[PDB]
């Protein structure tokens, strides 16, 4: 019953959405680690030794975690406009 175009810009509604969502999301999650890391850094000076060797390894893995998160965002924000046919 609706057109191709009343779906089209359904379609297109619901990928602008989406992706401001996941953004959001992304964001979110990089704030809570940097206020985190900023805590964490604060005595690190005070651990064990075998501890501030666990914090360098396990830090590495969040964070790289974390910048995938964004990546992804970042390829996805690209592809929904060129698919706009929009390459400025």
């Amino acid at each position: 019953s609706p057109s191709v175009s009343d779906y089209t810009r359904a379609n297109f509604g619901g990928l602008s959405e989406g992706e401001a969502q996941f953004s959001m999301t992304a964001r979110a999650l990089l704030d809570e680690l940097t206020d985190l890391e900023g805590k964490l850094r604060a005595k690190l000076d005070r651990w064990d030794g075998d501890a501030q060797a666990a914090y360098w390894n396990y830090q590495k893995e969040w964070d790289a975690a974390a910048k995938d998160m964004q990546n992804v965002v970042a390829q996805l924000g690209v592809a929904i406009r060129e698919a706009h046919d929009n390459y400025q």
